[PDB]
């Protein structure tokens, strides 16, 4: 309603780089987008940029769970962006996510950790995009896709 796009990302990894470019392009195409600084319920789309350290943050994972729980009941459409991490690593929490989850496991409720894993697993099964040989092309596709998709 109030926002066409809600941007979920690990600031430390992408705020000043990929996200600054994606946000600029979205605003340019007149796409109303939200991104916190250093409304998920009121956003139509959720572009989630899962970077190397996204899963290292329990806060980012909490946001992903919030988003996926809303997506499950059709309250939001999620667009996955695998940035620097393979989709299968996200799906099984392997690759760099393994060590990040070992950390979480030693300091969080086991059931909460499983809840995080569930969101990631479900997230990795949605149709999305992976970072490749050109971020500028990836940004154009995302903007174009949303642009041809908004009411
Ligand atoms: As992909």
């Amino acid at each position: 309603t109030k926002y066409d796009v809600f941007l979920s990302f690990r600031g430390h990894d992408t705020r000043h780089n990929f996200i600054s470019f994606l946000y600029k392009e979205l605003v340019r195409r007149s796409i109303r987008t939200f991104k916190d600084d250093k409304p998920i319920e009121v956003s139509r789309f959720a572009v989630v940029v899962v970077s190397e350290n996204y899963a290292a943050s329990s806060w980012c994972l909490d946001e992903l769970v919030t988003i996926m729980d809303f997506e499950k009941k059709g309250s939001i459409t999620v667009m996955p962006i695998f940035y620097g991490v393979e989709p299968n690593h996200v799906r099984w929490q392997t690759g760099v996510l393994a060590e990040q989850f070992k950390k979480h496991a030693s300091r969080e409720d086991p059931e909460k950790v499983l809840k995080w894993r569930q969101a990631l697993t479900n997230f990795a099964q949605l149709s999305g995009d992976c970072s490749g040989d050109d971020d500028s092309k990836l940004v154009d596709k995302i903007a174009n896709e949303i642009s041809n998709k908004k009411t």
